[PDB]
């Protein structure tokens, strides 16, 4: 239930009320207005709406509930709390019309801008987002990624469109789990899951053995394209990616078509060596930049770095210097107040991590 | 070796020593000029030239030649010859500079236009393409598929940027054959080949047992895509296209599922029922064009209709009329032309697909 109503302008509320999203069930009535659309596709349509009371932006994730099981995205967005993940501050159920179906709706946090959209203007105007800001985004959307991964959920589509951001804070917030499930090891998963241009290889070949080392494929892949100004692996068929990915890494060797799919899909790909990955790249291009594509980019699902190792490469160094700012002047987001579950899966690396100016009493 | 010269007016012509494609290996003196890259990606470049013999335009594809195997396209238009196929008709190699790397090159058919562009003129417009012309490409489209497949081979790669088109003539032929292969039962395939928006779905389920009705799919995505003004299944993952998919089609049923992948990927989706056909195109759409489109885009593989039975769907009537004609003033071109090798499949279907007054 929820009862629509106005104000002297007419302005028009809709006023429901919704289980917050963490903590204890107390259900909270939430009024807003001012409701726009902000694309749909899929799953359903996603809102922008102001909060009657505080005036916050908010957007609402509008899916058709299925009666049997409760909503997969839901109960993941429910363990989930941290600073570079949108939050789920409420939900409730509704119908449109007749119907006779339910609706699942989610609250969120509104994020002006998407990476998206920025690598787009930047791309559209020839030219490419200044190298503090890549550090920024893909710092923070590693650590999405190692905080997730702790509970063993993967994203399974870290694409440009799901990572969203404030430009005046540079925070970087990872959306849309509608896809993300917990891999148990001997379960079989979908291949078919992740957006083209950032599916990993074992993906391409229909591995359903994989781990989550697909979403730091991913990362590598927003990563370049951040970097090349344009997709590094685009294609409009399997072949076609499959054939961009050898150009650069080279000809996957028996070993490596093993760890990828054991089923070996039964073809033959031309021999190709290693694109050196420095001719990849502009030429002011920082080296450490090329560095950690590699170290993302690799065939063998095991031998990519993990998140959390991601965040300690050398080339987030810079946003551990007590000096750095934002080009605007103000202060970078928080970077440095990891817990103890995103470190969970290597504490050593905090000795990296947290830098010294961090650590100050 | 290829001879690089000019003639006398400064135009530059080469020459090279090739072999026809389809006859005995006995190689012959082409020359041809004004080489015009007309689009890369991927496999190599595709140029535009010059005959000198004709001043016939002709496309050379140049691709990198593995010195293990010979090339699988290569080997499949040696052994093509249809009218709605675009024929091979010399092939040379050739190299670059040093790389020590060997290039083949196809001189295939220039044709003008695509589908792919004539359709997003009429969609850029807001129009439709006029319903004639959908039946003629269509048909042609399915001559041609009806043709490799009475071979075996599969095209995989079904979209309409692959589907050349003549707008004098209205004459389509098929291209691109570098995903071609020839299914063998009990041989697995792999299940990457063939462009989103005309993907089956027993290729998202990433199954390795299927069979040619994937381009029987892949065409009743092109059938629709024509009648609508852009591509009924679109969506950037594997997800995204089946939902599409279930919001036409309805949910399958388990049976249904277990035909496509028998492995059952282990997905649960949301329950949907079917949208009726006809609530999908705009309301001026041929029951018939509707009619087709329901058994091409089929769950079950073979359930789908065969090339040669598409043929002989009664959308296809107008063009067994013996009083057609193009919007031109010119004669249809040819579509009842066919060979024992075409109709194998199916040979009762003759008495259809060739009117009395051919
Ligand atoms: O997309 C989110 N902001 C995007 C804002 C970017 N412009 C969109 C609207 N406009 C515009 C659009 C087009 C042209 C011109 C102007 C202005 C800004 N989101 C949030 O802010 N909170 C979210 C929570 C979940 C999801 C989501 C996404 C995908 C799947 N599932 C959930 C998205 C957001
Ligand atoms: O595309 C073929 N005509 C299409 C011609 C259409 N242009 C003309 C216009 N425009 C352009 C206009 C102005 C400036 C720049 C460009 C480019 C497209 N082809 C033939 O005519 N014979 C073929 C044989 C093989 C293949 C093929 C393609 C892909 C993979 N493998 C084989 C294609 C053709």
């Amino acid at each position: 239930s929820m009862k629509v109503s106005r104000d002297k302008d007419g302005s028009k509320v809709t006023t429901v009320v919704a289980t917050p999203g963490q903590g204890p069930d107390r259900p909270q009535e939430v009024s807003y207005t001012d409701t726009k659309v902000i694309g749909n596709g899929s799953f359903g349509v996603v809102y922008q709406a102001k909060l009657c009371d505080s005036g916050e932006l908010v957007a609402i994730k509008k899916v058709l509930q299925d009666k049997r099981f409760k909503n997969r995205e839901l109960q993941i967005m429910r363990k989930l709390d941290h600073c570079n993940i949108v939050r789920l501050r409420y939900f409730f159920y509704s119908s449109g019309e007749k119907k006779d179906e339910v609706y699942l709706n989610l609250v969120l946090d509104y994020v002006p801008e998407t990476v998206y959209r920025v690598a787009r203007h930047y791309s559209r105007a020839k030219q490419t987002l200044p190298v503090i800001y890549v550090k920024l985004y893909m710092y923070q959307l590693f650590r999405s990624l190692a905080y997730i991964h702790s509970f063993g959920i993967c994203h399974r589509d870290i694409k440009p469109q799901n990572l969203l951001l404030d430009p005046d804070t540079a925070v970087l917030k990872l959306c849309d789990f509608g896809s993300a499930k917990q891999l148990v090891r001997g379960e079989p998963n979908v291949s078919y899951i992740c957006s083209r241009y950032y599916r990993a290889p074992e993906l391409i070949f229909g591995a359903t053995d994989y781990t989550s080392s697909i979403d730091v494929w991913s990362a590598g892949c927003v990563l370049a394209e951040l970097l090349l100004g344009q997709p590094i692996f685009p294609g409009d068929s399997g072949v076609d990616q499959l054939v961009e990915i050898i150009k650069v890494l080279g000809t996957p060797t028996r070993e490596q078509i093993r760890e990828m799919n054991p089923n070996y899909t039964e073809f033959k790909f031309p021999q190709i060596k290693a694109h050196p990955w420095t001719k990849v790249f502009r030429p002011r291009t920082p080296p450490e930049a090329i560095a950690l594509c590699s170290r993302l980019l690799e065939y063998t699902p095991t031998a990519r770095l993990t998140p959390l190792e991601a965040c300690a490469h050398s080339f987030f160094d810079e946003l551990r210097d007590p000096n750095v700012k934002l080009p605007n002047g103000r202060d970078t987001p928080a970077l440095f107040n990891f817990t103890t579950q995103e470190l969970s899966s290597n504490p050593p690396l905090a000795t990296i991590l947290i830098p010294p100016h961090a650590r100050i009493q």
